[PDB]
């Protein structure tokens, strides 16, 4: 009697399954698109929020061979500011960086969100105008008249940038998007840390499930789709890129680095950032802080570690493969208990897991 | 070889999927009926438990555009005295309730509940007399020789009331209570927050499933269902309404402002209000306290915030469109940990959310 | 590739739906059968263990409507000595039992726990001359040959005494005992409060499967069947007869009771009173204690008051109603969540719920 | 729209059903193979762990009747000495072992495992000159070109020994090995208590499945199966036993015993001792401790006994039986919740339950 | 061989003694002085802290018969601004704190830093009624010479000076022209002075040493910090106090600063020190300034009516203390009974 479309999975609904291997972890290739005209040496978008990335963040991401996404709970000429600030950013002295994401006159990549209000017209033309690589068209509901029309007018507005559309969770809605002429959909209603969207409206889908859906959606087109939210272990990483998914978004996971804005604070012994949903303080999240994690470094270094370990098991030599090729199985809940550590007393944790 | 009818889903078991939208959340129509005779301006009625609905709140929920249901749990002279205390209350001086539920003579509408005991027919006509809108007959099992011939009673007897029958779980249940001449039917075996009834009697139907198969009994007839219990965050209500209701019945939601019955109470440093099961010290429910949630406005603003975006969501202008049109996916244990918050300690949370 | 015979469900997996009632809870007839030649009043069996039943307790469940199986963890002498206490106990003065399970000769009913090891056969003898009405040759694995041919010889030796064989999970065990001679069937393998044998052994068959299986069985034979273990609430009990039990058997629930060896023991400001598994000190069980609940008269009223309940819920006016003809539906976990009271802090507990 | 291969399932996903006996439980056959060559009196092998299987341990095992894998993470001499001291260790006086794992000249049996890296070449000729019985060529990933062409390299170059290849999780893992000429092949990828290889990777198999397709990928070969990791109570064991195992690898259940490698560790009133991923200090293991557990000749005797138990309760005479035979029931969660202990406060609890 | 002075007491310490009563606690006066030359209708100042006093909280406690004090953690101009807002606040308050022209009294803190004397200059062109040279150590070359330096450049102004904890500290700022004295060395309830400097004085000492010194020189003293209950408000005055200052009860006020933070069931505001000598944190939300000084002034109206003190002079040279020990302020709070439910004045 209900109208139930399908059943849909997350992350700790599935694993990947071995397959015979001949590439080194160390060996394979991380590259991939961001947009159709973006490309990435390593799969990682950091957040548009504003415990999550300006300029110091977007600088370190770029370096990394990432990309970060200026938030938009600012001034327009102050955003521009943070987006001019990495792109004239210039690497020091003896410090190199091979990976980094680079434009075509030699300067660091960086994106920027913008809404679809009052003053998006003129946001978005600063941003141009300050160079940005990619206009990110960032909503609650990409798959509405407001954020089609808003792409459509900046990819008519402004022909030589990229531009992103979202947020979106369904096959309809890529299509919708793709049709309004973005470079690439950015996918997920609700799976962020600090949403609460699926609680207070009751929407959303799983994300492992809406990474594919979307994925299936725009074979044949080349445009890129990329995986925001509820990542919470490189693992969660890797089944991402295998569902579909050209690259992540994350906001837990890089507020608690030392590049994000904010400072440390100290409570109970331990170290924190503090980190907070865009729609929090009728709220669609909330506040709440992370522990420290120190320099963006270690925690990409983490998280490719995770990302090379899962196609050394699968036997992906490169990111197109491990899109397109390894499977997984449906576990239970008695299957996660067994993939997390347990029936021992732990004294010392790593700094990959807790 | 067991004798199983179904599976049988509940609020969490499911999510609703985004869709195309070109109405605002503020522009939805919220508009939906209690019974064929009763319209209400917004889906909400608060339950008839002697903690939650005497004149105050009652007299608030019509204010709000929703109405309540006045317990039964007093004298006969009593609960008229309540019902007549809402008829009579004139607005005030500055305050204006535009969306106010009102009969024909422009005073608050009220329902108020009887049961089936040897009380019933004077306690009816008293209601009646006192000006009801609605009468509830209201009890643990509707599908019941006892309901069905005191509905039928009131229908002739008193023809110019509105009579709800309940509580009900299934489509034959629906039908029988329809053919007794219920102008609505009230759905709900079991999910109360403080109800026992499926614990102790072994008995119920998971809600979700419960309202989506009375809808599908009622089609075709014009008559409402009421989706009772079980509601504890707004995304629920969502959830309720596309799964086929017209509009739903909370107690423990209610039970917190500051029309309830009852007076603050406090205890390590937070503040309550008392909550009790009607069928409380066999009992089959128990008695407890809820948190203190301030004005009944307040909560309301905070429900129908989450109901409009829900409808923003998922494309629906008005309530019709949204109880028939929207989907769901089926979801298992990880994909709603994934849409609670997760993996942050949050240090300031929202007035929907905790 | 594995060896699955079926998904098996237990009572936290299913709940009743409510079906037309014209039938009330105080009306309904609780009468059924513990064998072929034994009938009770009320569908209550004590366990045969040391912490449950001897001569005290079994009195007091024959009076309730139900019987004690004494335990057999004493010498022969003192077994038979117990039976013959219950068998030889008078109604007191002004107390009456109306309900109370008798023999032909006016006395109270009782049954004993025999196994298959070297002192059976005088073990068995020494019962039956002391008048026991039933031998119950109880085992951790009924389908076995030892019980088979155990329960042969009872039937052939001694042909004036009921038999009970098990305990047994299976169809293919059923019929096995059925065909041994048995006068019912006890089902349950691992379910117990205090049993380890599915954690240990790894083997048994969730308790609500189990009993449908052996049920199916059974049918055409007019053997009944006792659902031995798992029960928690009285809403269990219900489920439990609706599976197809004819009876059940408890000890935790009946431990706390004043009727059963031990004392009262005070830990934590709380009365408790010992309980522990037959086969704790390779042990299949442990040792604990449960709540004191005072006498066991008020445990018998609440399990009824609950099973009366669902017979009104479900319409059955009657056991072979009750077994035969109410439907389940299959829920999840989230509809369990549901079925306990939920989001509500208790401040008063019912004598029914925790 | 996902990519998934199957539903997987893990030891607590599954109960063992009873099937009639005429067996006891102290007379089944507890005899199984390691590899093709080399026969073991009791399924139990110890894991290749520096905090399980050094010399002193191994002797104990073998002394069981199962055998011990001595770890690599020491020095080629070092490891070769630990192997020496096995083959060299005589039986005491008056203490006897009548189900010692021997070999042809009565030296007691042992394993040692290597990897693929720089030093495998010598490492495996030290362990073979030192009389080693089974060389383990051990990797997280044995399903790779490294591990194949290792063990095909030990079979050519040391054609008396004999060789294990692992870990794999699939059936086509398990033909590449077998077409390599292993002699057994290890199962489990990240069930470990101790490992986080389904977290940082996303990678695995839950274990119950994994043994099965490889258990069916090998039929018609007579190459044993090796179950490793994920074991916590003796029931897991007979589980594995039945998904079609031929005996089982343990690290964590070992390490608390006085014969693994470390001393006693004091800490809130209990004793553990140390136990650590190999994996561990990107880490795909932890480090913790575990609680202390006696002589291991008390742990092998609840493992075997909670193993002859289930042969009992499923009428298995001896281990071929038990693999090919029993059937399980797939349970739910709340299945699960049945079997362990429940509903009861614990006061003494068993050497075999927590 | 340790150089110990005495052995201090603090709030948790002792107990007041019953006497004879003739007063009842409806009409005991609770009037008082802040300073040689100002009056209060009741003995609440509330603290110079950025999440405490502002110009709503200040107007608030002048107008229940108190006085608040801005704190200086703002702009020279933004300070005198806070002044301005409370002088100019027009209206019934019957107790209320008003200057000889009728408008309500507000302070202001200064420290000795280089701005000082030109912060003092605004303050009191802005027209406020007492200036508080506000340390976190009063008996110092510094703070005394402020002191002094302010009495001469607007000896029309009332100037109170602290922190202090001592007699010869007392009498120091007395001679300096101190027309009050604030006492307090790390009682506050976010301080850590006494744990980073392992500096202090248990406030109850504190409080009546200082009253000792100060006995014949007119002026009064303010005890500031560590209340928490309104049973330590009396016993500050029994111990010599003309009045209490106090951060946290008036921090999660409606009036303080600061907005409303849900968190686990509860609602809070912020509440932090001014220095590190003091951390961060936050404290129950109490509703409306009112019903807290209503609370507090019934519990101090409740201990006169208990010591027989009709008025404040008295209650400040009349009663008793007890000491007690451990058990016995065990036995003073509630013991050996669940609470179900509690009381605004007693959490
Ligand atoms: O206030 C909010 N409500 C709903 N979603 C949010 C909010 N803030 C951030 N998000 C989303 O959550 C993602 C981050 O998720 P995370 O990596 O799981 O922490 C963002 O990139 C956004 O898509
Ligand atoms: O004592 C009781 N037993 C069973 N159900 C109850 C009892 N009291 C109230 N209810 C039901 O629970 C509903 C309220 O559920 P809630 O909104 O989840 O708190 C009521 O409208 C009634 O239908
Ligand atoms: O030591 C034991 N091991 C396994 N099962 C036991 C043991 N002791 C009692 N039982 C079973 O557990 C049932 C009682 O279960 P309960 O009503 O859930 O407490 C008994 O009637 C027996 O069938
Ligand atoms: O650091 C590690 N990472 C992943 N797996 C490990 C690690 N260390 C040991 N293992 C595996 O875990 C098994 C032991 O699992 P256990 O019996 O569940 O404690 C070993 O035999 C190895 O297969
Ligand atoms: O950072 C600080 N260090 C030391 N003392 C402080 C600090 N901040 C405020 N105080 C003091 O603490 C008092 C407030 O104390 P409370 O009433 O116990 O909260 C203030 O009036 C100040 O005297």
């Amino acid at each position: 009697m209900l109208r139930i479309s399908q059943e849909a999975l997350t992350f700790d609904d599935v694993l990947l399954i071995p397959g015979y291997s001949e590439v080194l972890p160390k060996d394979v290739s991380l590259k991939t698109r961001l947009t159709r005209g973006i490309e990435l040496n390593i799969p990682l978008v950091s957040a548009a929020m504003d415990t999550v990335t300006e300029a110091r963040l977007a600088i370190a991401m770029a370096q990394e061979g990432g990309i970060g996404i200026i938030h938009k709970n600012m001034g327009i000429e102050q955003q521009a500011a943070e987006v001019r600030k990495v792109k004239k950013h210039e690497t020091a002295k003896a410090k190199t960086y091979p990976l980094a994401s680079k434009d075509e006159q030699g300067r660091l990549r960086v994106g920027a969100a913008v809404g679809t209000g009052a003053d998006t017209g003129e946001r978005v033309a600063a941003l141009v105008a300050a160079g940005v690589d990619v206009v990110v068209v960032d909503t609650a509901h990409g798959h509405s008249k407001g954020v089609i029309e808003r792409v459509r007018w900046v990819k008519q507005t402004f022909p030589d940038v990229q531009v992103i559309g979202g947020n979106i969770a369904t096959a309809e809605a890529a299509k919708a998007l793709a049709e309004a002429g973005a470079d690439a959909v950015k996918v997920g209603i609700g799976p962020g840390s600090i949403c609460t969207t699926r609680i207070v409206a009751g929407v959303g889908v799983p994300q492992i499930s809406a990474i594919a859906n979307v994925a299936a959606a725009l074979e044949g087109t080349g445009v890129p789709l990329i995986a925001d939210g509820g990542i919470r272990f490189s693992g969660d990483l890797a089944k991402a890129m295998v569902a579909g998914a050209y690259c992540v978004m994350m906001g837990s996971m890089f507020a608690g680095t030392e590049e994000a804005p904010g400072e440390i604070e100290l409570f109970q012994g331990r170290s924190y950032k503090s980190y907070r949903g865009m729609g929090s303080l009728v709220p669609e999240g909330i506040e709440g802080r992370v522990p420290y994690k120190g320099a963006l470094s270690a925690i990409v270094h983490q998280l490719m570690g995770g990302l090379r370990a899962a196609m050394g098991y699968t036997g992906s030599a490169d990111i197109q493969q491990m899109r397109t090729q390894p499977q997984f199985v449906r576990i239970t809940g008695a299957g996660m208990a067994e993939s997390h550590v347990h029936d021992v007393q732990i004294t010392k944790e790593a700094p990959n897991y807790r």
